[PDB]
């Protein structure tokens, strides 16, 4: 038994609910949120600009210096950072940006990831600037996580799409 509340069940593992990352991840506390990061840890918008600001820039701070230390991760990679005071730890997922041109293959190596931590709130991986078709996201992420997975979805009419058109 776990805190998140008001989840619809996608499938044994998965679960999805219309809510802000953010907001969800200071009422949870949960033990990993996902960020969709980028590979140079610039928190700049979509939902890392939003975890970063909601951190007071704590997270932005951190990040420049495992960069420094450690350079670029890699698309498709992953770090495990603080979770300041949204969650325990922050696992920094870069999904493939779309508006880059990045390979969506790989999206499931992106979401691999996860299968490191058994219990995760996340976003949908190279979903919103990131550019791909957060249904794609979805179905990759339902064939490739094990681990449970509570997927925030910030945009309502979005939610109400990826619940309606789940296979
Ligand atoms: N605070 C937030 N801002 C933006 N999004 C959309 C979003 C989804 C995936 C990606 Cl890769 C980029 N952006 C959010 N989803 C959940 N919370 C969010």
């Amino acid at each position: 038994v776990n805190s998140f509340s008001g989840y619809l069940k996608l499938t044994d593992n998965v679960y999805i609910k219309n809510a802000d990352i953010v907001e969800e991840a200071k009422k949870v506390k949960p033990t990993v949120v996902v960020n969709a990061a980028n590979v140079y840890l610039k928190h700049g918008g979509g939902v890392a600009g939003a975890l970063n600001k909601a951190t007071n820039n704590a997270m932005q701070v951190e990040s420049d210096d495992y960069i420094a230390t450690n350079g670029p991760l890699k698309v498709g990679g992953s770090c495990v950072l603080s979770g300041h005071n949204l969650a325990k730890h922050c696992l920094h997922v870069v999904g493939p940006n779309v508006n880059k041109g990045e390979d969506i293959q790989l999206l499931k190596s992106a979401y691999e990831n996860f299968n490191q931590h058994e219990v995760l709130l996340a976003p949908l991986l190279s979903a919103g600037i990131f550019g791909a078709d957060p249904i794609h996201s979805l179905r990759v992420c339902v064939d490739t996580v094990r681990t449970n997975v509570y997927l925030a979805v910030f945009d309502k009419n979005l939610y109400d799409k990826l619940v309606s058109s789940f296979l």
